């Protein structure tokens, strides 16, 4: 589990052999088999966070899109993540976009993807989660919660029914559900972020959620884009407070292409993730936290690869953070690296723990 060794030798060699999608499939396979160093970092109490009705023993999660179909959940906890989000999962199985559909931008430490919600579908994922449901219940009680990210099928007419089906089928197996209305890779999906569509969609989602038995009733979060207008953000904040939405995930990938991208593949269609997304995401967190008066838990995501990156999002208003793209460049040791650096920085800056740092920039 040598950070320098994975970063300098292992990851580049696998990247040099495999196209990104093959590398991803292989990584999911290795992870699901537990073929990783069991992370040696023991989580300090400073890293514990209580939010969303749960204890999280550390605030660093794996973002949706890595384990799309719920195959590697246990291997991901073994890697040291404090929580795992699987998905997005669509109601029916679907293949997603034609290949190639994932591209590396090594010079930018970025990735562009246009998977298009390739998904084994609700039924397959439901059976997969059911087979380990009681083990997850113990993990959750031990501070390692599970989130499920819901998508909608390409040919679906009623998006709200797609999401409602997801709540009914996977809601009982999740600590939190994410309504993903921000994928750049499904036509018309992001328009669900608009005020009228969003209110109607989320009213239905919450009704379905509230109809679940108490012990099987997940928190509901909305995952938003980094490309929203100020008007969009105000409207989302308003709907979230009107309806009692439990939290926000901020942010998905960007359809923008920031000035300065060097990668040859920078003009590929898709969502861009990684370092060029980092500060755009951080600023969106800052804005959403202010618009919700610090009362709505935020999971911050986008370009996190270090303790400093994590702490900047936490200070901007995130209670938890996730990463994905960094894992593809640095490998598994990046998880312990982020946690160890985060702990050191919290101590350097005079915080008793993560909880004290949440939103600290707003109180300056
Ligand atoms: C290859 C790939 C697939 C992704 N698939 C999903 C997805 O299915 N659902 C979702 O909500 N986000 C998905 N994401 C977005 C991540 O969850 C995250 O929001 C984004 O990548 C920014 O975080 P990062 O810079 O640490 O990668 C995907 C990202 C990548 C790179
Ligand atoms: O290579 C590009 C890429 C693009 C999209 C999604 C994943 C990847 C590659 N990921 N490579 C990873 N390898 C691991 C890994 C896991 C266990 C042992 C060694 C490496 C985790 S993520
Ligand atoms: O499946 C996708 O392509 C996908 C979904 C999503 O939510 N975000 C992303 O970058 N890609």
């Amino acid at each position: 589990g040598d950070e320098r060794f994975y970063a300098e030798h292992l990851m580049p060699t696998l990247q040099g052999l495999l196209d990104p999608e093959s590398a991803h499939r292989l990584a999911v396979r290795f992870t699901s088999l537990g073929l990783l160093p069991r992370a040696r970092f023991q989580d300090s109490d400073m890293l514990e966070v209580r939010v969303l009705g749960h204890k999280f023993r550390n605030p660093v999660g794996i973002a949706a899109g890595f384990d799309k179909h719920g195959e590697a959940v246990d291997g991901l906890y073994k890697m040291g993540f404090g929580f795992v989000e699987i998905g997005s999962v669509t109601p029916k199985p679907q293949e997603g976009n034609p290949r190639p559909r994932v591209f590396r931008l090594p010079e930018d430490q970025a990735v562009i993807n246009r998977y298009g919600f390739n998904s084994h579908g609700l039924s397959v994922v439901e059976h997969r989660l059911r087979a380990r449901q009681q083990k997850q219940a113990k993990l959750t009680e031990d501070g390692l919660p599970l989130g499920v990210n819901l998508g909608k099928n390409k040919t679906s007419v009623d998006a709200a029914e797609d999401y409602a089906e997801g709540v009914r089928v996977l809601g009982p197996l999740a600590d939190y559900l994410v309504v993903n209305v921000s994928s750049p890779n499904t036509a018309g999906l992001r328009s669900l972020q608009g005020k009228a569509e969003l209110r109607r969609l989320l009213t239905k989602v919450l009704q379905e959620r509230d109809g679940l038995r108490r012990v099987h009733r997940p928190a509901v979060l909305v995952k938003i884009a980094p490309d929203l207008t100020s008007q969009d953000k105000e409207d989302i904040a308003s709907v979230v407070k009107e309806l009692g939405i439990d939290g926000l995930i901020v942010t998905n990938t960007t359809v923008s292409r920031p000035a300065g991208l060097q990668g040859a593949l920078r003009s590929e269609t898709g969502g861009l993730s990684g370092k060029p997304l980092r500060d755009l995401s951080t600023q969106t967190i800052r804005e959403m936290y202010a618009l919700t008066q610090g009362r709505v838990p935020i999971i911050g995501v986008g370009g996190v690869s270090s303790g400093q990156d994590a702490l900047e999002k936490i200070r901007a208003g995130a209670s938890l953070v996730q990463l994905y793209t960094a894992l593809t460049f640095w490998g598994p040791p990046v998880v312990g690296k982020v946690k160890r650096e985060l702990e050191a920085l919290l101590k350097e800056q005079g915080f008793g723990g993560v909880t004290d740092a949440i939103g600290a920039d707003h109180r300056r």
